[PDB]
């Protein structure tokens, strides 16, 4: 078992569908050229290798295994999924949860999901990473995705401000009052959320010294932020992916189109063409050319 609250992945890959998961010189992902199957390779790039033959989202790590939802058969309704477990080895493969899930996130010996009990009936569950203590934690689903330490954080489904529950306690309450939509705080100086009050317009705030600063315009669809800058797919009549620094500073348009998924690695940026299906990245660091993944 795990002795600190070790987080299975950053930022906010897990809203974006978890196709990649950054981990101790390794990445794990979802291989679009190969049916979504769970592949491994180093940080950069290179080294790529299939790991299971299983099509994976929502990847999680730690450090002796990789934690994941198999489709059995998109990544944000019912379909007939399964939550697993492989050694980072590739070897130990198993079933942890066969019922269908999504939203799998790793918090310390704990895997926090989403469970469906109908096909439009949800709660949030948790197991341990062994597989023991399944647990229905909340008759509503709370956003899980987004993790720090033994906290999660999440739009609050009542009321809409942003809220924190604490693993270790097993309790909740008021983070930040705003009205938000897929919140990912980095820490309580550094949180970012769409802001439902202005058609999901991202913004940044530090709860300490809170002075709100709006860093794009308005129809935001999806982001990610790694570092200081923020990626995000703007939606409307002349859509793109873009980047923007958390000051405001240095915005630039990445790509024409509708893109989603967007999942960030301290090397590249990766993003899916909503219609094609088609996946891209670019330099985390210094994005501005743009990579195709496919073949």
């Amino acid at each position: 078992l795990n002795s600190s609250y070790v987080n299975g992945n950053t930022a906010g890959n897990l809203y974006n569908a978890g196709l990649f998961c950054e981990s101790d010189g390794e990445v794990f992902f979802s291989n679009t050229n190969d049916n979504g199957r769970l592949y491994a390779m180093n940080i950069d790039g290179s080294n790529i290798h299939k790991l299971s033959n299983d099509t994976a989202m929502y990847i999680n790590a730690d450090k002796n295994y990789v934690y994941y939802v198999r489709n059995n058969n998109t990544f944000f309704s019912y379909d007939r999924n399964s939550l697993c477990r492989i050694k980072r080895n590739g070897h130990g493969s198993t079933v942890l949860d066969p019922d269908p899930c999504i939203y799998a996130s790793l918090i310390g010996n704990y895997i926090y999901y989403l469970h469906y009990d109908t096909q439009t009936a949800t709660s949030l569950y948790r197991i341990r990473i062994d597989g023991e203590e399944k647990k229905k934690i909340k008759n509503h689903y709370l956003f899980t995705c987004n993790t720090s330490d033994r906290y999660f954080y999440y739009n609050n489904p009542k009321n809409g401000q942003l809220y924190r529950y604490d693993t270790a306690s097993q309790s909740e309450a008021l983070f930040y009052d705003c009205n938000c939509y897929k919140p990912v705080v980095l820490d309580d100086t550094n949180v970012y959320y769409m802001d439902v009050n202005r058609d999901n317009a991202i913004v940044h705030v530090n709860i300490n010294n809170p002075n709100p600063v709006v860093l794009t315009e308005a129809n935001i669809e999806h982001y990610n932020v790694y570092g200081s800058l923020i990626f995000y797919q703007r939606g409307g009549d002349n859509p793109a992916l873009c980047v923007v620094k958390n000051d405001g500073t240095g915005f630039k348009e990445l790509a024409k189109g509708e893109f989603c998924n967007i999942n960030v690695t301290s090397q590249y940026v990766y993003f899916t063409d909503f219609v094609s299906n088609k996946e891209y990245c670019t330099s985390t660091q210094n994005p501005d050319t743009i990579k195709a993944l496919q073949p």
